[PDB]
């Protein structure tokens, strides 16, 4: 009876954290400040759309495997296990150095929820590899402003008042 | 100084009140059962879309009358005034009741704000008064289906198991 | 001379009806009410659509054989030969009724006009039938509802308060 | 209890008028005739897909406030308050003609209702604020066709038969 | 072997007379001149595009029952039947002039072969009767620009140097 | 040798079966009768049209591994496994209950099929997926108006004759 | 009596042969082989889009008359009255001969059903034509590959190994 | 006879100010330079269009209430009432300090109009505070690369050769 | 050094020659009167589109030859070398003659620049060429309201209170 | 005075051999048969619709520089200096061997027309390179239908009866 | 440490495959000859477009999980593992052949790829799984030209100068 | 015969470089990093698509003028002329200041191109004129990144770890 159990905690747990993400990404892209506030909030609300979609995805994934989906404002609150963001304005480098951090923790997770089910549900396993390709993705599109490179470090100096990030 | 004071607490209210109404239509989108499921699954997606352009509306007003937006999920949940949406599968006659409910208390709220800020500032009155158009139209559009008729009192007894709702 | 009499009173005939239709569907989708209140308010949308593209095409084949032709007001509520819709709130099963009903009255006086024209007028004619199909496509779609099959005699009780329709 | 009816009589009214205009602009582009029949064809028609936006808004906006919408053509004979448009073959010039005073009648009066309902409905008062845009944007179009300037008076002669219009 | 025979008659010299036409229409829309000169020239330039939709219709209709389809140029020039139009500029009220009698003709003449086939070719015949409906429409649009009205006999004077057309 | 074998058996068992979808779920969409009967013909039309995506890219994977596709009429008759859809009107319970246990037995054969090639053809294997997932979706839609809740155990019995389904 | 028989028995008698053609040209599109092979797939699938989108037409014709409408796998294959379609890798040049016998078959049965029901239905008659046009259209598209010309038979042999076709 | 005199003069100077704008945010995307010049170039765009869109509301807003509209260049010229953008390259520090101040001082003027015209002319009213709405987003769009947040006041000293803006 | 000189040259005198073109057709679309005030209306929109395109164009090839480029609004005012549009309502007949003339000049002192650049900057003679080519079709399409024909000499009386324009 | 005289007669003598080719490419487009009649059906319409582009191009460019265009089908006639494409059934090695001649004759005169008015009006040598330019590639999509290569020379025996072409 | 590794090796490797076969493709489009030269263009420009889709992706891909993407042209030249396609004309029975070929080789590397990294990063896998699809439907794509049938072996005999393939 | 000589060498370079430059752009755009990488991200992927129009364009119009078209990596190779881009993870400063030389080197060389083939192929170095214009627009989009300012040097020291690029 724990081919459906297995199936939903990996579905939910994934649900919640893309719901997380949503209001994340939405808050950053409407407060971020700074040098690259503008590139920010373009590229968050590209982000926000892709984690939408894959949001609705999880959640009826789970219902077609038999399963109410809980998408509740409570149940983001409760189900956190990442940092929140923080509120007010919010510096261009810490809206990077957040979610260079927030995906790859998410990430992470979903990786282990593939292996977890691909045996009992390998169309779920499916499911759950398409959101670990775009978090990844969007991993790197975050990591990317800070990336070194031969002839750079890109310490982030320019966009945190001369430190590094 | 309680002029951007008024606005901020006019646009904050309302944004946390529409972020609510995602999370629930959302919710009642992927959990609705019944006779009407496919029928509310899809009016729901449809009022989803429009309460997600007005937050965004909302929330950057707030950024253009010069304060930050909050639209974290700990403020969802701790700016409530309303009630929670069931988790579980839910019926259609109970998503029905709920948002004839949720959206006439939300639009009654609305309409108040408007009158607070339509003297120090007619813009943002002028987009509150664009929300409570699309709630109050969402309002209607679940209140007939319980609209009663010279021909038909419209009980909901054939969605809600032979009782009225 | 009656060539051109004759194709005008049937093109004449049809704008009329058309036109009656075309209030009639808009007034029942604001006002229809009940379990199936949103599945007609979209399902009257279209015969709209379907029903105002043919009474321009019908106007302008008059203007085309070389007569004027009389859309106004005054001349649909002169011209009625069918019932007219309840003003007020409208419940489901009495639009499905009205409509039933209405769509094969036109249609069949379409068809009579079909076969008087088709001799002097082929590609007046033409253009009935197209009307004709339509409106006899929209006859069933309302028919559909109370459709008798092996299993289920469809009686409307539970869109009629209990009561067949 | 005349909050709910000091609306619905304005949205009403203006349904009404509305209504009117959409029935009129569709005859005077059919029938008109003369130099400028294509020109008006056409622009005729672009009113009549304006103002029938504005009348299913106006309805569906007494619905929302929580009162049936007539829209039944009875209705349109039965509250004129304006000339009706002459049926026939139509001239360039008094298409014009007509409609420069029908638009500046329904503007005026929507102007009125617009005060009327601002203080207890100021989201009803922003729609009718929208019709009366779209309105009075109309008349100046066809004002626009007669309109005196420096070098030529305009008087119309030249679409009227060699007489001033 | 009369059947082909017949449909291909009329087929083939309803091909001619639209080829005819799309050089007439194309010609007339480069060198009309006059105060309705841009009225004509996008007037005409629709009027270009469903002709030149019909001449595909029909050559391949032809093909479709058997037959191969002659479009040359040689054969536009051999089979006139109808007035060439002038080359030069051309003026406003003589376009007007001209496509009212030529769309006349064309109409007439399809109008026959359209009772010619009806019997042997009911299916080639429908496809006349809608080149028939596009053709005197085409004629209704020339024509309304000098069609009486109660208040305007609209001679043209004023597109005519002040002489009737 | 048994390697293209494998991949064959499960690719031409799927397209048989999506095929077999296909004719059922038209079938349904144009004879299906009583309250949903507009709910469930839109419904069906979606699911035809995603299940006929996937016959397309079933058959063409398995050109692609080298083997022709048997999609014949008297193949689909041959390979049942399942349940005919009766003819005539169909009621919509009926219609309900159909696909709920048919889509239900066509994601359990996909299932195991993906199991059976995923060692051998793991790219087909996850085309049998992604059409798992789509049919297990159609199954959920079609449970869904059945779906037992707290508040109403959804019987069916309105659309039912007043009897469970 | 038979007013209905014979509508529906014409109606009935098409769709089930589209039925047929849809599954023929959706095998030979997957499994057509040699030079034409791409050639072919191409056109087929535009074949089997305009097949398909009028055996939806005919068959909602069919309710619209008042009955219901027979697209079951059984029945396509209880009722072929012509050759099936070889399974397997299939030679371009056998498609081409195939379709072009078969289109011209339907073609020819379409033909007589219009002129039996014209008069006493000319609505289902005019749809019958336009299917009709496209068949023999389909025919068109297909006879032309061998078509013999002035300067070269198309005797096919470079299409089918050196043999005429 | 100062009704039309007070809406001519809010509309007027909003047209002239607004005009200014097009030609200073074009200015500025053609000629920004520095690390943010790809994104001012994209941003400014945007700005330019919204801002046309509007110059032309208003000006046919003025048409609307009777009056005559001035969009000269002379008139652009004769009154700035705000400073003009330096020419040559411009520094993308430079841009952004130009707009924040110039988007904030058109929006205040705005303001003030709203409120003199609201009593005489709301519907005029009415699009003005729509302007004020996109220029005041504007304004924020600007000032967001500069806002100071907890973790970094923004001075701008990255794109200013390292001195704050 | 005179390389980019004259290719400066020719493109700043360009772009501002279109900046002052962009003002006056604008200006013309709101203001212009009389029998062809909308005809008119429409084909300045045009214009100004096509203008605008160009003058971005120009802007930006001076950017692309290492130059800054001046779109001020008293740049355009200090470079005029053509007549200004009057303010005011400005009638049809007016609007004609005036872009007749100011076309034709603005095309002359391209061609011009055309022949100067060549040699040295093909590419900015290239993009000029463009300008001139719809600056030349823009000429025609104003001429041709009075272009004389072999009927009627188009002398503009009928549009210019009877006198010859 | 033989500046026009020599522009005139480059643009007209390009006008006519483009309409020349607009009748034989869809002439060619309907009647070619054999292995390739519906790649060259489909290539031939392509070409079809660039050549008519140009064409409008080229007769606009006419009006622009001063002078009526000649489209007349008897000016086509008159002015052949090229082949006629022979009627009836045409074989598709017969079609690739006359477009293969008939392009190369076209653009070869083109470009002579290029040096000739490239002095006088180099905007309208522009336009005759753009149409070169296309009339080139067409030559080329006909020309390697036959073009020899290392492992093949291509001699069309398969496309014309086993004989080369 | 080698989970990164077995990671960068195959997508590396696939990126570095995919690129040699966009320039080959491209090559083959501009080059092919012969009778199916066109329908070689058009096939060979779809599968450019998809290989180029995915050498996107599998470049993110490589950025996603840590590593730069090495797409320069030296390293397509350094890594081939396959033949280069010749220079020159290009016959299209040569270009058949050559991608048959190279199509599976690609494939078959791909296949075992996913195997290798399946374990460690399946949706790397994943990814590579979907590059495997596209790779092998394009091998059918070319494949399907020689296969062999029971009525023609399709040597291809006519596409290659008389000679087996 | 070095007429086609000139015109296959200033061809056939042109498209080597522009290769040379989709590989280049492709590569800086997945590797960039730092500050800037998100906005070189997206305004390189715009130069790609660019970049790879022209090059389709430039390798047709060889196989217009008579001459195959080389475009294989080894060709690309093989003609450098140009620095290699790095591989590894990019600096955006570094990808700024490549791109700025690579344009213009490439753009110088095109202009001569074009002087070199303008007498004896017109056409194509019109052509290579629309190359030059987007090569040279490209260098202007990377040089304004460091243009210097009155009030700003743009070092570049933000960008480049606090020294000047
Ligand atoms: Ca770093
Ligand atoms: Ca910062
Ligand atoms: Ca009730
Ligand atoms: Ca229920
Ligand atoms: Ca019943
Ligand atoms: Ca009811
Ligand atoms: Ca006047
Ligand atoms: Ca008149
Ligand atoms: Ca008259
Ligand atoms: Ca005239
Ligand atoms: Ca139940
Ligand atoms: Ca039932
Ligand atoms: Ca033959
Ligand atoms: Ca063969
Ligand atoms: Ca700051
Ligand atoms: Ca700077
Ligand atoms: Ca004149
Ligand atoms: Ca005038
Ligand atoms: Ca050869
Ligand atoms: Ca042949
Ligand atoms: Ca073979
Ligand atoms: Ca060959
Ligand atoms: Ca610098
Ligand atoms: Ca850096
Ligand atoms: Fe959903
Ligand atoms: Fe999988
Ligand atoms: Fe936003
Ligand atoms: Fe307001
Ligand atoms: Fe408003
Ligand atoms: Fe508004
Ligand atoms: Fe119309
Ligand atoms: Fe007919
Ligand atoms: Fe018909
Ligand atoms: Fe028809
Ligand atoms: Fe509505
Ligand atoms: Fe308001
Ligand atoms: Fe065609
Ligand atoms: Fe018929
Ligand atoms: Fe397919
Ligand atoms: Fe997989
Ligand atoms: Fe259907
Ligand atoms: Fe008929
Ligand atoms: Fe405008
Ligand atoms: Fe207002
Ligand atoms: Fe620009
Ligand atoms: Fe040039
Ligand atoms: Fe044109
Ligand atoms: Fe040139
Ligand atoms: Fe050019
Ligand atoms: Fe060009
Ligand atoms: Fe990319
Ligand atoms: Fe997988
Ligand atoms: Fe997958
Ligand atoms: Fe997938
Ligand atoms: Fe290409
Ligand atoms: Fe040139």
């Amino acid at each position: 009876t724990e081919d459906l159990k297995k199936s939903v905690q990996a579905l939910q747990n994934t649900l919640t954290e893309l719901q997380a993400l949503q209001l994340q990404t939405k808050q950053a892209h409407w407060n971020v400040s700074g040098t690259l506030w503008y590139t920010l909030h373009e590229l968050l609300q590209d982000h926000y759309e892709g984690i939408s979609k894959f949001a609705d995805d999880v959640a009826e994934r789970q219902l077609s495997v038999g399963a109410s989906s809980d998408g509740r404002a409570i149940t983001i609150v409760a189900a956190s296990r990442l940092p929140e963001i923080p509120g007010g304005f919010l510096d261009d480098a810490q809206v990077i150095q957040f979610f260079t951090y927030q995906y790859e923790t998410v990430g992470q997770r979903i990786h282990q929820r593939v292996g977890d089910v691909e045996k009992v549900d390998p169309t779920t396993a499916n499911l759950l590899q398409e959101v670990e390709h775009i978090i990844e993705k969007y991993q790197w599109q975050m990591r990317a402003f800070l990336q070194n490179t031969p002839t750079d470090p890109n310490t982030g100096f320019d966009i945190n008042n001369g430190k590094p990030v």
